[PDB]
DNA sequence: GGTCTAAACGTCGGTTAGGAGCATTTG
DNA sequence: CAAATGCTCCTAACCGACGTTTAGACC
């Protein structure tokens, strides 16, 4: 089955990154290497969803060595890149990150990467993307002026596809179980689903509730959570969500057995004591405590 | 009070993100 | 020759995922 695009935007959101390497290269004119990279990078067990991507944009190069990685580092799939993500754009603030790298891709198609002028311009471009400058940068080309950096704000979620891809990137469904004397089992069996994200865009977090009918906000002691823990909710809103809304990688597998183990919950056996063993027997071999 | 649900509060460690540069091809 | 790209290696934090305690409904 083949993916949706807005899936691959939602998970690139999530997980993907774009990059301008400048360094000192004595066999050029300038004496300086620029090229542009869009990059996605995963643990080994998941580059079945590289696959994926790489067979809807019909470019990418996949590694696998001690992570799974696809790749776009010339010209023409670069195009292929920029044409998706013109046509299906980011919505968190990673958004801005990609105009920049738009705006220096286009400098070094035309080539004028190659004059020092585009070259300081790029690294203005540099300058605001992602970390920045290196020291190193910083004192090759002193007192280079960052360029603006787009903030982005009032991000509607454009497709519930982009939902299922990005929480496919930073989503988490666990199953909660809790050292609690007040119950007659020992203890308390919670279904939990979650989004995590840097609080850069809370903004979109809480759209993302609103988007969603359902969870609160968690600030930790930095990064932001959508956490759900109602039943109901769960079981009538976040279920049916995801199972039209297809996650794509292991975490399915994660997914399904948190929907066995709330649908337990839904019928009490979490209340007593063999559906307790059964739901942590499941637990035990989700997530984290998943094998090869 | 007894019980259970929802969720606020806490915390670990690595898969993510982000990086830089040599090697090879193209020309 | 030089410019583009292929290929490989390095670094660590924003994530994922796990745990306990608190407010409070029904009975
Ligand atoms: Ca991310
Ligand atoms: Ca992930
Ligand atoms: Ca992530």
């Amino acid at each position: 089955d083949n993916i949706s695009p807005w899936t691959i935007t939602g998970f690139a959101d999530a997980e993907s990154s774009f990059m301008l390497t400048v360094s000192k290269d004595s066999k050029r004119n300038t004496g300086w290497s620029v090229r542009p990279r869009f990059r996605i990078g995963l643990h080994n067990k998941d580059v079945t969803i590289l696959k994926s991507i790489r067979e809807y944009l019909g470019a990418g190069i996949i590694t696998s060595d001690i992570d799974a990685r696809i790749r776009f580092e010339s010209l023409k799939e670069l195009e292929v890149v920029i044409n998706h993500f013109d046509k299906y754009p980011l919505i968190t603030q990673k958004r801005a990150d990609y105009l920049l790298f738009k705006k220096a891709f286009y400098l070094i198609k035309n080539k004028e990467h190659l004059t020092e002028e585009g070259l300081n311009q790029i690294l203005t471009l540099k300058a605001s993307l992602n970390l920045g400058l290196s020291e190193e940068l910083k004192e090759a080309f002193p007192n280079t002026i960052p360029a603006e950096r787009l903030l982005v704000t009032g991000q509607e979620i454009p497709d519930s596809n982009w939902v299922a891809g990005f929480t496919a990137g930073e989503g988490s469904f666990y199953i909660r179980i809790a050292k609690n004397s007040t119950l007659k089992t020992g203890y308390q069996v919670q279904s939990v689903f979650q989004i995590t994200q840097d609080t850069r865009d809370i903004e979109l977090m809480k759209n993302l509730i609103s988007y969603l009918n359902c969870g609160n906000i968690r600030i930790r002691k930095t990064c932001v959570d959508l956490v759900v823990t109602n039943l109901n909710d769960i079981k009538e809103k976040i279920i049916p969500f995801f199972n039209k809304n297809h996650i794509i990688g292991v975490k399915l597998q994660d997914y399904r057995d948190w929907c066995k183990v709330v649908t337990l919950i839904d019928n009490k056996e979490h209340l007593t004591s063999e559906g307790l063993e059964k739901i942590q027997k499941i637990k035990e071999g989700m997530n984290r405590g998943r094998s090869l």
